[PDB]
Protein backbone atom coordinates (compact mmCIF):
# COMPACT_ATOMS: atom_id res chain seq x y z
CA UNK A 1 0.00 0.00 0.00
CA UNK A 2 1.40 3.27 1.26
CA UNK A 3 4.27 1.27 2.70
CA UNK A 4 6.15 0.91 -0.54
CA UNK A 5 6.83 4.62 -0.95
CA UNK A 6 7.13 5.10 2.76
CA UNK A 7 9.82 2.50 2.95
CA UNK A 8 11.58 3.70 -0.16
CA UNK A 9 12.02 7.16 1.22
CA UNK A 10 13.47 5.91 4.48
CA UNK A 11 15.78 3.59 2.61
CA UNK A 12 16.93 6.57 0.64
CA UNK A 13 17.74 8.53 3.75
CA UNK A 14 19.67 5.67 5.28
CA UNK A 15 21.54 4.85 2.11
CA UNK A 16 22.38 8.51 1.82
CA UNK A 17 23.46 8.86 5.43
CA UNK A 18 25.81 5.91 5.45
CA UNK A 19 27.56 6.89 2.24
CA UNK A 20 27.80 10.60 2.83
CA UNK A 21 28.95 10.09 6.38
CA UNK A 22 31.54 7.39 5.78
CA UNK A 23 32.84 8.97 2.65
CA UNK A 24 33.15 12.27 4.47
CA UNK A 25 35.11 10.72 7.26
CA UNK A 26 37.53 8.88 4.99
CA UNK A 27 38.07 7.77 1.41
CA UNK A 28 41.71 6.91 1.12
CA UNK A 29 44.97 7.55 2.92
CA UNK A 30 46.02 10.87 1.44
CA UNK A 31 44.43 13.84 3.22
CA UNK A 32 46.76 15.72 5.56
CA UNK A 33 44.85 17.59 8.27
CA UNK A 34 46.26 16.30 11.56
CA UNK A 35 43.84 13.37 11.30
CA UNK A 36 46.84 11.13 10.56
CA UNK A 37 47.17 10.22 14.26
CA UNK A 38 47.62 6.51 14.86
CA UNK A 39 44.55 6.28 17.03
CA UNK A 40 42.61 7.73 14.11
CA UNK A 41 43.51 4.78 11.90
CA UNK A 42 41.16 2.53 13.80
CA UNK A 43 38.24 4.83 13.19
CA UNK A 44 39.36 4.94 9.61
CA UNK A 45 38.85 1.19 9.53
CA UNK A 46 35.47 1.79 11.11
CA UNK A 47 34.69 4.27 8.36
CA UNK A 48 35.65 1.92 5.58
CA UNK A 49 33.71 -0.96 7.07
CA UNK A 50 30.64 1.26 7.32
CA UNK A 51 31.14 2.70 3.87
CA UNK A 52 30.82 -0.67 2.19
CA UNK A 53 27.66 -1.14 4.15
CA UNK A 54 25.81 1.77 2.56
CA UNK A 55 27.35 1.14 -0.83
CA UNK A 56 26.80 -2.54 -1.59
CA UNK A 57 24.83 -4.07 1.22
CA UNK A 58 22.24 -1.55 2.18
CA UNK A 59 21.14 -0.31 -1.21
CA UNK A 60 20.89 -3.78 -2.65
CA UNK A 61 18.92 -4.76 0.39
CA UNK A 62 16.64 -1.79 -0.09
CA UNK A 63 16.05 -2.67 -3.70
CA UNK A 64 15.52 -6.20 -2.52
CA UNK A 65 12.73 -5.10 -0.24
CA UNK A 66 11.19 -2.95 -2.93
CA UNK A 67 11.18 -5.67 -5.60
CA UNK A 68 10.04 -8.37 -3.20
CA UNK A 69 12.36 -10.64 -5.15
CA UNK A 70 16.05 -11.02 -5.87
CA UNK A 71 16.93 -9.76 -9.35
CA UNK A 72 20.68 -10.02 -8.78
CA UNK A 73 21.14 -13.68 -9.53
CA UNK A 74 22.48 -16.61 -7.55
CA UNK A 75 26.22 -16.02 -7.59
CA UNK A 76 25.74 -12.35 -6.93
CA UNK A 77 23.27 -13.24 -4.20
CA UNK A 78 26.10 -15.16 -2.59
CA UNK A 79 28.47 -12.27 -3.10
CA UNK A 80 26.01 -9.82 -1.62
CA UNK A 81 25.28 -11.91 1.40
CA UNK A 82 28.98 -12.36 2.01
CA UNK A 83 29.69 -8.66 1.85
CA UNK A 84 26.84 -8.16 4.26
CA UNK A 85 28.22 -10.47 6.91
CA UNK A 86 31.70 -9.12 6.38
CA UNK A 87 30.53 -5.56 6.85
CA UNK A 88 28.65 -6.35 10.00
CA UNK A 89 31.49 -8.28 11.58
CA UNK A 90 34.01 -5.65 10.62
CA UNK A 91 31.83 -2.91 12.04
CA UNK A 92 31.11 -4.47 15.39
CA UNK A 93 34.61 -5.80 15.80
CA UNK A 94 36.14 -2.45 14.93
CA UNK A 95 33.97 -0.77 17.51
CA UNK A 96 35.25 -3.21 20.07
CA UNK A 97 38.80 -2.47 18.95
CA UNK A 98 38.26 1.23 19.55
CA UNK A 99 36.84 0.38 22.93
CA UNK A 100 40.04 -1.49 23.64
CA UNK A 101 42.01 1.52 22.51
CA UNK A 102 40.29 3.82 24.97
CA UNK A 103 40.48 1.22 27.69
CA UNK A 104 44.21 1.05 27.18
CA UNK A 105 44.11 4.59 28.39
CA UNK A 106 44.79 3.21 31.84
CA UNK A 107 46.80 6.37 32.31
CA UNK A 108 49.59 6.22 34.88
CA UNK A 109 53.05 7.82 34.47
CA UNK A 110 54.13 5.04 32.11
CA UNK A 111 52.23 2.52 29.99
CA UNK A 112 51.14 4.13 26.75
CA UNK A 113 54.47 5.23 25.43
CA UNK A 114 56.51 2.24 26.44
CA UNK A 115 54.37 -0.59 25.13
CA UNK A 116 53.18 0.93 21.89
CA UNK A 117 50.77 -1.95 21.61
CA UNK A 118 52.18 -5.39 21.01
CA UNK A 119 53.33 -4.30 17.60
CA UNK A 120 51.27 -2.07 15.34
CA UNK A 121 47.76 -0.73 15.10
CA UNK A 122 47.67 -1.72 11.50
CA UNK A 123 48.09 -5.33 12.40
CA UNK A 124 45.04 -4.97 14.61
CA UNK A 125 43.05 -3.62 11.71
CA UNK A 126 44.19 -6.37 9.39
CA UNK A 127 43.40 -8.91 12.03
CA UNK A 128 39.92 -7.52 12.36
CA UNK A 129 39.28 -7.71 8.66
CA UNK A 130 40.93 -11.07 8.33
CA UNK A 131 38.88 -12.63 11.11
CA UNK A 132 35.84 -10.88 9.73
CA UNK A 133 36.44 -12.35 6.28
CA UNK A 134 37.21 -15.83 7.58
CA UNK A 135 33.94 -15.80 9.49
CA UNK A 136 32.00 -14.56 6.47
CA UNK A 137 33.28 -15.08 2.96
CA UNK A 138 34.96 -18.40 3.49
CA UNK A 139 32.06 -20.00 5.24
CA UNK A 140 29.50 -18.59 2.85
CA UNK A 141 31.29 -19.45 -0.35
CA UNK A 142 31.99 -22.89 1.04
CA UNK A 143 28.30 -23.43 1.73
CA UNK A 144 29.20 -24.28 5.29
CA UNK A 145 26.22 -22.28 6.54
CA UNK A 146 23.75 -23.94 4.23
CA UNK A 147 21.46 -26.15 6.20
CA UNK A 148 20.05 -29.02 4.29
CA UNK A 149 16.39 -28.25 4.11
CA UNK A 150 13.98 -28.67 1.30
CA UNK A 151 13.10 -25.01 1.32
CA UNK A 152 16.67 -24.02 1.88
CA UNK A 153 17.93 -26.17 -0.92
CA UNK A 154 15.24 -24.90 -3.21
CA UNK A 155 15.88 -21.22 -2.58
CA UNK A 156 19.62 -21.61 -2.70
CA UNK A 157 19.59 -23.57 -5.91
CA UNK A 158 17.16 -21.07 -7.33
CA UNK A 159 19.09 -18.18 -8.81
CA UNK A 160 16.45 -15.52 -8.09
CA UNK A 161 15.41 -16.49 -4.58
CA UNK A 162 17.85 -14.82 -2.25
CA UNK A 163 16.85 -15.66 1.29
CA UNK A 164 18.94 -16.02 4.40
CA UNK A 165 18.91 -19.48 5.89
CA UNK A 166 21.47 -20.73 8.35
CA UNK A 167 22.07 -23.88 10.31
CA UNK A 168 22.10 -23.60 14.06
CA UNK A 169 25.78 -24.42 14.22
CA UNK A 170 26.62 -21.53 11.95
CA UNK A 171 24.37 -19.14 13.83
CA UNK A 172 25.69 -19.66 17.29
CA UNK A 173 29.35 -19.27 16.44
CA UNK A 174 28.67 -16.64 13.83
CA UNK A 175 26.66 -14.49 16.18
CA UNK A 176 28.93 -15.01 19.14
CA UNK A 177 32.00 -14.06 17.16
CA UNK A 178 30.42 -11.21 15.30
CA UNK A 179 28.37 -9.54 18.05
CA UNK A 180 28.54 -11.21 21.45
CA UNK A 181 32.19 -11.34 22.23
CA UNK A 182 32.78 -7.76 21.28
CA UNK A 183 29.77 -6.85 23.34
CA UNK A 184 31.22 -8.43 26.45
CA UNK A 185 34.63 -6.92 25.96
CA UNK A 186 33.20 -3.51 25.42
CA UNK A 187 30.93 -3.77 28.42
CA UNK A 188 33.76 -4.58 30.75
CA UNK A 189 36.04 -2.05 29.10
CA UNK A 190 33.77 0.95 29.15
CA UNK A 191 32.74 -0.07 32.60
CA UNK A 192 36.26 0.17 33.93
CA UNK A 193 36.90 3.35 32.02
CA UNK A 194 33.78 4.82 33.58
CA UNK A 195 35.13 3.92 36.94
CA UNK A 196 38.34 5.70 36.11
CA UNK A 197 36.53 8.86 35.12
CA UNK A 198 34.55 8.75 38.32
CA UNK A 199 37.69 8.33 40.32
CA UNK A 200 39.49 11.21 38.73
CA UNK A 201 36.66 13.62 39.26
CA UNK A 202 36.28 12.51 42.84
CA UNK A 203 39.96 12.93 43.53
CA UNK A 204 39.75 16.34 41.96
CA UNK A 205 36.82 17.12 44.21
CA UNK A 206 38.91 16.09 47.15
CA UNK A 207 41.63 18.43 46.02
CA UNK A 208 40.82 22.02 46.89
CA UNK A 209 43.08 25.00 47.55
CA UNK A 210 42.63 26.67 50.94
CA UNK A 211 41.16 30.14 50.86
CA UNK A 212 40.36 30.75 47.24
CA UNK A 213 41.40 34.09 45.95
CA UNK A 214 37.71 34.69 45.73
CA UNK A 215 36.06 33.17 42.74
CA UNK A 216 36.28 32.87 39.03
CA UNK A 217 33.61 33.02 36.40
CA UNK A 218 33.50 31.83 32.84
CA UNK A 219 30.87 31.15 30.25
CA UNK A 220 32.59 30.44 27.01
CA UNK A 221 36.09 31.84 26.85
CA UNK A 222 35.34 32.64 23.25
CA UNK A 223 35.81 29.93 20.71
CA UNK A 224 39.37 30.73 19.80
CA UNK A 225 40.28 30.16 23.38
CA UNK A 226 43.65 31.13 24.62
CA UNK A 227 46.05 31.89 27.41
CA UNK A 228 46.05 28.29 28.47
CA UNK A 229 44.10 25.06 28.42
CA UNK A 230 45.15 23.86 31.83
CA UNK A 231 44.48 20.27 32.59
CA UNK A 232 40.85 21.21 32.80
CA UNK A 233 40.68 20.99 29.05
CA UNK A 234 42.37 17.65 29.41
CA UNK A 235 39.50 16.52 31.55
CA UNK A 236 37.29 18.20 29.03
CA UNK A 237 38.39 16.05 26.16
CA UNK A 238 39.06 12.93 28.16
CA UNK A 239 35.70 12.77 29.87
CA UNK A 240 33.83 14.00 26.83
CA UNK A 241 35.67 11.64 24.60
CA UNK A 242 34.90 8.77 26.97
CA UNK A 243 31.30 9.93 27.20
CA UNK A 244 30.71 10.24 23.47
CA UNK A 245 32.40 7.00 22.60
CA UNK A 246 30.62 5.10 25.30
CA UNK A 247 27.34 6.69 24.39
CA UNK A 248 27.91 5.94 20.73
CA UNK A 249 28.91 2.35 21.29
CA UNK A 250 26.12 1.52 23.63
CA UNK A 251 23.62 3.47 21.56
CA UNK A 252 24.65 1.76 18.35
CA UNK A 253 24.63 -1.65 19.91
CA UNK A 254 21.24 -1.23 21.53
CA UNK A 255 19.41 0.88 19.01
CA UNK A 256 20.76 -1.32 16.28
CA UNK A 257 22.35 -4.73 16.65
CA UNK A 258 21.39 -6.26 19.97
CA UNK A 259 17.80 -6.94 19.12
CA UNK A 260 18.88 -8.49 15.83
CA UNK A 261 21.72 -10.65 17.06
CA UNK A 262 19.76 -11.94 20.02
CA UNK A 263 16.79 -12.67 17.79
CA UNK A 264 19.12 -14.84 15.78
CA UNK A 265 19.65 -17.05 18.81
CA UNK A 266 15.94 -16.79 19.44
CA UNK A 267 15.17 -18.17 16.03
CA UNK A 268 17.81 -20.82 16.37
CA UNK A 269 16.70 -21.96 19.81
CA UNK A 270 12.95 -21.75 19.23
CA UNK A 271 11.59 -22.31 15.73
CA UNK A 272 8.27 -20.58 15.35
CA UNK A 273 8.57 -17.84 17.89
CA UNK A 274 9.57 -15.12 15.46
CA UNK A 275 8.24 -13.45 12.35
CA UNK A 276 10.38 -12.92 9.31
CA UNK A 277 9.52 -9.26 9.21
CA UNK A 278 11.24 -8.75 12.55
CA UNK A 279 14.40 -10.34 11.22
CA UNK A 280 14.73 -7.92 8.33
CA UNK A 281 13.71 -4.82 10.24
CA UNK A 282 16.06 -5.58 13.03
CA UNK A 283 18.84 -6.20 10.56
CA UNK A 284 18.24 -2.77 9.03
CA UNK A 285 18.18 -1.27 12.47
CA UNK A 286 21.63 -2.64 12.83
CA UNK A 287 22.52 -1.16 9.47
CA UNK A 288 21.75 2.34 10.65
CA UNK A 289 24.57 2.01 13.16
CA UNK A 290 26.99 2.40 10.30
CA UNK A 291 25.43 5.72 9.41
CA UNK A 292 25.43 7.47 12.77
CA UNK A 293 29.13 7.16 13.46
CA UNK A 294 30.32 9.87 11.15
CA UNK A 295 27.84 12.32 12.60
CA UNK A 296 28.60 11.33 16.17
CA UNK A 297 31.85 9.31 16.33
CA UNK A 298 34.00 11.98 14.65
CA UNK A 299 33.46 14.47 17.45
CA UNK A 300 37.19 15.02 17.89
CA UNK A 301 38.05 18.64 17.63
CA UNK A 302 40.31 18.20 14.64
CA UNK A 303 37.68 16.10 12.96
CA UNK A 304 35.01 18.73 13.32
CA UNK A 305 37.04 21.52 11.82
CA UNK A 306 38.25 19.33 9.06
CA UNK A 307 34.71 18.22 8.35
CA UNK A 308 33.23 21.71 8.25
CA UNK A 309 35.93 22.90 5.94
CA UNK A 310 34.85 20.30 3.44
CA UNK A 311 31.21 21.37 3.57
CA UNK A 312 31.89 25.06 3.18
Amino acid sequence: EVWVVGMGIVMSLIVLAIVFGNVLVITAICKFERLQTVTNYFITSLAVADLVMGLAVVPFGAAHILTKTWTFGNFWCEFWTSIDVLCVTASIWTLCVIAVDRYFAICSPFKYQSLLTKCKARVIILMVWIVSGLTSFLPIQMHWYRATHQEAINCYAEETCCDFFTNQAYAIASSIVSFYVPLVIMVFVYSRVFQEAKRQLQKIDKSEGRFHVQNVSQVEQDGRTGHGHRRSSKFACKEHKALKTLGIIMGTFTLCWLPFFIVNIVHVIQDNLIRKEVYILLNWIGYVNSGFNPLIYSRSPDFRCAFQELLA
